[PDB]
């Protein structure tokens, strides 16, 4: 696992896309603001209420039975209409439980956001709401898959982790973690792939003729400085309950 | 802005991006037979198979905060619409969901996925979804490639309207070596996301475009002129 560093890959592909098609649009303030839209029979704003909608609905095809997909609304799940799927036996059932969407949706709307599209409002509130969902979710998956790659480091050789564990030692859990390959030069990487998107085979622009508005550079930096914090976050979180 | 002639063929080159992510995405995922059929689960209140379900679903969703009222966007269940001058008029009775919908589902689903089925009923179906509302959008769009280029050169088609000679008016929206570019660059995008052989058939990328996408966007095109005089 190797299968966990193909995975990873696809999130962050994920996420890139997301954030570019988002970047489409411009901040909107409104999609945020409860007292900008009285939704009827609804209290919150437009993107709460596109994120509450499409949770009922994925958790009806049991989006939120598989370990590595986590609902922003856990106290609204719906009832699956499908067969349940077999439950995953792959993460520590004591730390398996973990669910930092809070951090992750204040991330977003406040952290992210804001710094990834201009501040005016174009008037696509549905458009906009849409792909803050898809963001939100695929955010959501790629940082909570710390808890793989945390089980795949520690299943190597736990006598490395079990002293820290035990001690409750969150920071030298922290310095004995490697980020290496995917988990490294992750700026230059994003940026090089938001640039790529759309783009046929081998084919190489120049800045001057790019056909999406998101900021290449930008996009990769805000990945670095706002996504990797807390994925390895929940690393640290994980291990450290790995012994519960 | 969004529609003149300039912005539209822009639009339409980012549809083409759009698509063929949309087709990778559920390539992901196998056929998944079960999803297409009406017999596989029980869903309570509802007479229909899962992708059925999930489309009426997401349009009930989006068209309460107002996507129908897009004029690019075309409900595929219109008459379970549900409540919230570009064009002419007419515009708002042309939309041939049902032969996208078909195609979608009946010949280019199986040929984009491997046959079996893998479980994953909800991602495929959700994808599925999108691959139906990008397909739509885009072959829907020729409407405003049509009003664009009536409204910059309306004495071009005027006579063929007032004939209803609708050959004529597929004769005139036909650029041959332009459309062979476009199958030549939509296999190579598709060909760029590389291997898993690859992840999105370049071949089927380029045939999606060359026999059904070009063609029915042209058919929307042509019925929307015969009847912008009226
Ligand atoms: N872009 C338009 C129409 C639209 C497209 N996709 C949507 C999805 C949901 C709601 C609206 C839309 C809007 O934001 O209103
Ligand atoms: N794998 C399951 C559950 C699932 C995982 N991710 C999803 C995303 C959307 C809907 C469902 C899911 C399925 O596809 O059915």
């Amino acid at each position: 696992l190797a299968n966990i560093r193909e995975s990873l890959i696809r999130q962050e592909d994920t996420i890139i896309y997301a954030l570019l098609q988002r970047a489409q649009f411009s901040f909107n303030a409104p999609t945020y603001d409860e007292n900008s839209f009285s939704i009827p029979g609804f209290k919150g704003s437009l993107v709460e209420f596109m994120l509450k909608e499409t949770e009922t609905l994925h958790a009806k095809v049991r989006r939120y039975q598989a370990p590595d997909e986590h609902p922003f609304f856990p106290e609204d799940l719906s009832q699956p209409i499908l067969p349940s799927l077999p439950k995953s036996r792959v993460l520590h059932p004591a730390a398996e439980k973990i669910n930092i969407n809070k951090s992750i949706w204040s991330m977003y709307l406040q952290d992210l956001l804001p710094k990834l599209t201009v501040p005016d409002d174009d008037g696509n509130y549905g458009s906009a709401s849409v792909c803050d969902v898809l963001c939100l979710q695929a955010l959501s998956k790629r940082i909570h898959y710390g808890k793989f790659v945390a089980e795949a480091k520690f299943i190597e050789d736990p006598a490395r982790f079990e002293g820290h564990i035990k001690a409750q030692d969150g920071d030298a859990i922290l310095r004995e973690l490697t980020f290496k390959n995917v988990e490294d030069n992750v700026k230059r990487r994003v940026a090089n792939k938001a640039r790529a998107y759309g783009q046929e085979v081998n084919e190489h622009g120049k800045v001057d003729n790019a056909r999406y508005k998101i900021d290449p550079d930008l996009a990769g930096a805000l990945y670095e400085d706002w996504v990797m914090p807390l994925t390895k976050q929940v690393q640290v979180a994980y291990l450290l309950r790995r012994l519960d």
